[PDB]
């Protein structure tokens, strides 16, 4: 899985 | 912004 | 699944 | 904006 918080 | 890929 | 919150 | 693909 990929999680990106920006 | 949040991006989730599962 | 793909979830994009912007 | 929210985009969900499942």
């Amino acid at each position: 899985a990929i999680l990106s918080s920006t």
